[PDB]
């Protein structure tokens, strides 16, 4: 069993910048989640082979999680706040195709999605 490698942090090719919404995507909404008691699972790519989920990659094409996010957020790897907040809901969206409601890990993740479109909300008029 392997896991495929995790998704970039940095890509010369790809143009990106800093705008006020992806620095409160990164001190406000990624500092918020990031602390929260659910978190941990969320922080790092999932390793299928340890958890042994031999099918987690064949079921999940577009793998995201926060230590990612994070990393592309501190290295300003965005163009944009959608961008950034579609890699959000690729996450939640994976954990939610994979599966089951009412599990312990979907629970989690709704928890944190609860946070996120709370802070969402309030993001910032691009200045
Ligand atoms: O979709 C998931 C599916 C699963 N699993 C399916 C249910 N059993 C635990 C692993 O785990 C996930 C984890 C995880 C990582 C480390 C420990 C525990 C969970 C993290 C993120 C997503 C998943």
């Amino acid at each position: 069993s392997m896991n495929p490698p995790p998704p970039e942090t940095s890509n010369p090719n790809k143009p990106k910048r800093q705008t006020n919404q992806l620095q409160y995507l990164l001190r406000v909404v990624l500092k918020t989640l990031w602390k929260h008691q659910f978190a941990w699972p969320f922080q790092q790519p999932v390793d299928a082979v340890k958890l042994n989920l031999p099918d987690y990659y064949k079921i999940i094409k577009t793998p995201m999680d926060m230590g990612t996010i994070k990393k592309r957020l501190e290295n300003n790897y965005y163009w944009n706040a959608q961008e950034c907040i579609q890699d959000f809901n690729t996450m939640f969206t994976n954990c939610y195709i994979y599966n089951k409601p009412g599990d312990d890990i979907v629970l989690m993740a709704e928890a944190l999605e609860k946070l996120f479109l709370q802070k969402i909300n309030e993001l910032p008029t691009e200045e």
